[PDB]
């Protein structure tokens, strides 16, 4: 289940990191924006980048503590207000989280491992709420 999923992604941190943070920029190009020099380049030209797999890994360790700290999928009010006050998420709102969430479930259930996706996806929804409360657009 949720629990499990997080050990499952820990154990294998870089590589899950990149193919789902990949997927949601597959799914959602125009999220590159967001980034620096992202656009114009495969998902191998992406990997092979400085700074792309330490991001998409740092990112996920995040998460994965979040969704560690969290009960019931439901994570901690503190956990979102870091979310909403880092620098580097100021000009975010919550549709950005949801997508990146959409394409976490969709990449949890084409995948062979045994993921229980809908608690992710009521993760997503539930970090997405919290997100608001803490004031994210
Ligand atoms: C649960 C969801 C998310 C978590 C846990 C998370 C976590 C992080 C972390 C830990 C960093 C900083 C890494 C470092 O200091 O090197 C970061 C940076 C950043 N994040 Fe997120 N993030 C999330 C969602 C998103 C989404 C959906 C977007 C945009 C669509 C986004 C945009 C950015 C940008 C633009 C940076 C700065 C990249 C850079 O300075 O090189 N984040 N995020």
């Amino acid at each position: 289940g949720f629990k499990q999923d997080i050990a499952t992604i820990r154990g294998d941190l870089r590589t899950y990191a990149q193919d789902i943070f990949l997927a949601f920029l597959n799914k959602y190009p125009d999220e590159r924006r967001y980034f620096k020099n992202y656009v114009g380049k495969s998902d191998q030209e992406l990997k092979s980048m400085a700074k792309f797999g330490d991001h998409s890994e740092k990112v996920f360790n995040l998460m994965m503590e979040v969704a560690d700290r969290a009960t019931d999928c439901v994570p901690l009010a503190s956990d979102a207000n870091t979310l909403v006050q880092m620098k580097q998420h100021s000009s975010l709102t919550t549709g950005n989280f949801e997508k990146l969430f959409v394409a976490l479930v969709e990449y949890m259930r084409a995948s062979g491992q045994s993921f229980d996706s809908q608690s992710w996806d009521r993760f997503g929804k539930n970090l997405v709420s919290a997100l608001s409360s803490a004031g994210m657009k």
